[PDB]
């Protein structure tokens, strides 16, 4: 659970990062957007 | 505002992960704290 919600906070940081990619197209949003999607996948196999 | 917003869930994030690397003390965790560490990072330099 902890994790899981981790798992949805860095979801969230997600959708943020990219709309704000998507509008201000700063690369360095660019960097930290992949690092979120590691977290995710670091999180998933951890996960369920 | 959307800056602000980043700020925010990382400052968020960076919250949760500390007490869940608080909780159990498992690496992965931490080799998340730095990132989040980065980003707040440069989420600052770009809010200058
Ligand atoms: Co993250
Ligand atoms: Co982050």
């Amino acid at each position: 659970d902890y994790l899981r919600e981790l798992l949805k906070l860095e979801l969230q940081a997600i959708k943020q990062y990219r709309e704000a990619l998507e509008y201000v197209k700063l690369p360095v949003l660019a960097k930290i957007l992949e690092d979120e999607e590691k977290h995710i996948e670091w999180l998933e196999t951890i996960l369920g």
